[PDB]
């Protein structure tokens, strides 16, 4: 039995919005301590791990863990009915064949009850997170969003390279080149909105932009994206939430 | 001879905007007491009846009734030249081969004179309005607009059913279900913006959404759409105007 | 050697925006006194001549004249990286194989360095400007923009005709007709925003709208477009700049 309600329906949509570089389809494991999901690129090159905690909801109740396999595209659509930011409630039962979605308005007071036919897919769950990453850095999602979108113009292949206190975003296609090169630093100034690099190694990794754009789509979710990168491993892009995160592991080329 | 001028050109466009689920083509019967038109779906399943009264214009003059058969799509385009909301004048003569359209600005004072080649089509005019409808109801266009657009996601086939003081909008496609269920009621409160049901029978009618969306397009014209529904008959959706209406008769499935 | 920096990057984009009815490709001759370019329709019917002066830049330095042949579409894209209105710097060297573009923010202080592979195209440069034009007129770009876009609906062929103190923009396709007829005049009133006709002859010229729309795209650049027209010759549409212009010579039909 499950009753999970976001105060602000806007949220769950945004989260679901971070698929679509995900395989139209996904399992939503609903434990006692919230929800997690796992989607993978059709060619197994990007992985989206989601985690939403109890404190992220307005109210949450899961009596016994239940796994909600569903078709994203489909669930995506139902979320359109959602006038975003008022009171999506998710619901399921002892044995679930469909998940129920209750949008609402509290004091305009119009409630609609949509159900989605549950898919039931086979769940090979992955734990590829490394402990140590050659480099970690975290800049504000919004900036990264441009740097991605901007380089994505020139090249199909965006190269990220970190040198001592120097991060270099370099795209080089056949039409031309471009490079964004930015300090860490920290202004004691605005708010956070600063650049944070802790380096253990140099790195020279290069990723398909097509994916980067699909990653940075979840730029809306956080203020600040944390990137981790290592040679023999993939890169981890992390957007943070009230008491959970959305994260994209994306394999580098070569 | 005809000289018909809307003060606000915005209007006539909006009205013409309620075709397009109409057959690119239509007769515009211009009597002494205003204009009426009649379009039908290519497959004869939707009917759009328009009526615009004298009081709806800023000025109107028809010396002898005249029938203006014209190509909507074409006339639609000329209306684009219209900076909406300033002084469309329609014009025609004793025997008409083209209708003239004079857009203007009163005190910016730029006038443009467009003519449209009159089509001349054969006019089987229909009077299928029943006297008694099993149920009448009227809610605010804007709400209905969502309920239509929203259910239109899940199903291709939206079912409207009225039970004693309970209207149920139910869409059930193969991807999932959805149901919007709303009271009548009346708040003595805001303005009108209330829900009005007078029931004589239960009804369980189901219509193609594809059409419903084409009907609710004319949501802009009124504040409040009046729906009438009966079993052996079609449904009548009515948007109201200064001294006239636009209305869609749409046949139910089965 | 070249260092050319617009204070407001917005500008150079807008200028480049006035191609696309230009052959994806163009030479940019960078003299000591600024830049000029010349593009032509693939079928040689429209010509775009650009001239940007020193005073139009924030700073400009050309040590010896250099010619920058480049692919518009490509250069167009790099300009997207430009958050329009902050500090595009163009750069090239003694012998140039690529032009470098430095976007910036002055006190947000994020700099990106893009290079574009220089094309090298063969330069047949044209000087078809007549001295005397049967008629000159200049109205505000914005008005002309509508009159073009509006007539462009009815016809494929827009006819401009100037009679004594009467300019007549007439489109007549097969769907219908339209005519915009406007006085010169002058209100000593608003600002400029007046209509200016000096006539030496009648004219009855007719141009492809498809092009007119491509011409009036550069409506953003000036407030006021100057049109010149002569029978045996093409028409000259001129948009004006800080210390230069963009201009379209377009041949009339027949």
């Amino acid at each position: 039995m499950l009753e999970a309600k976001f105060e602000e329906a806007s949220l769950f949509k945004r989260i679901i919005d971070g698929f679509k570089d995900c395989v139209q389809l996904v399992n939503f494991q609903c434990k006692e301590d919230g929800i997690i999901a796992q989607a993978v690129d059709d060619s197994r090159v990007l992985l989206v791990s989601l985690e939403i905690g109890v404190e992220a909801f307005q109210e949450y109740r899961c009596d016994h863990p239940v796994t909600l396999g569903m078709d994203l595209t489909s669930l995506s659509k139902i979320l359109r009915c959602g006038n975003n930011t008022d009171t999506l409630t998710l619901i399921a039962d002892n044995t679930p064949d469909s998940i129920i979605l209750l949008f609402e308005d509290t004091k305009k007071d119009r409630i609609a009850g949509y159900s989605l036919k549950l898919m039931d897919i086979d769940a090979d769950f992955l734990k590829i997170e490394e402990l140590q990453y050659d480099s970690t850095l975290s800049l504000p999602s919004s900036e990264f969003s441009k740097i991605v979108r901007d380089l994505s113009q020139l090249s199909d292949s965006i190269n990220i390279m970190i040198t001592k206190e120097t991060i270099k975003f370099v795209a080089d296609g056949d039409i031309g080149s471009g490079s964004v090169i930015i300090k860490p630093f920290v202004d004691m100034e605005h708010p956070e909105t600063s650049i944070k690099l802790e380096m253990d190694q140099p790195v020279d990794l290069t990723f398909g932009a097509k994916y980067l754009l699909d990653i940075i789509k979840g730029s809306s979710l956080s203020d600040r994206v944390g990137i981790r990168l290592s040679s023999e491993a993939p890169a981890l892009f992390q957007f943070d939430l009230k008491s959970g995160f959305l994260q994209f592991f994306l394999a580098p080329k070569f």
